[PDB]
């Protein structure tokens, strides 16, 4: 599906998130009534 | 699917975000009433 | 499908996202009322 | 080769789905 | 190869479905 | 090869359904 991979010799600040699937979620960033 | 990579020799901030992949989602960055 | 590759030899800050696929997922950037 | 670089990033979205994104950016370089 | 490299990231936002965003930039650099 | 690098990142967001991100960056490299 994805074989991602990231590769940093010096890294002063290093931030990985990896998530296997999304399936059927609603994901909203900012929501106003 | 995709062989992503990222390659830094020297990264003050490193940020990376893998997703298998988005299946049947509603994503809305901004929502109004 | 698609063989991705990011090289910076020097990043101030490096952002990397990578999907695998988008399936059947309606994206919408601004939604308004 | 040789390079001073100096970047001000502000307000930077990444992302599938961006929504409302504002920025307000200002150089006063080699003054 | 060499580089002075300065970067100011402020307001930075990474991930699906980014909302609201807003950020202010300034250089002063070369001065 | 050789790189000074000096970065002030604040305010980073990252992850899935990033919301409301405000950022403020100055930089006075090289002055």
């Amino acid at each position: 599906g994805l074989m991602a991979q990231m590769a940093t010799t010096a890294a002063g600040v290093a931030v990985g998130l990896a998530v296997g699937h999304v399936m059927g979620s609603a994901l909203t960033g900012a929501f106003s009534g």
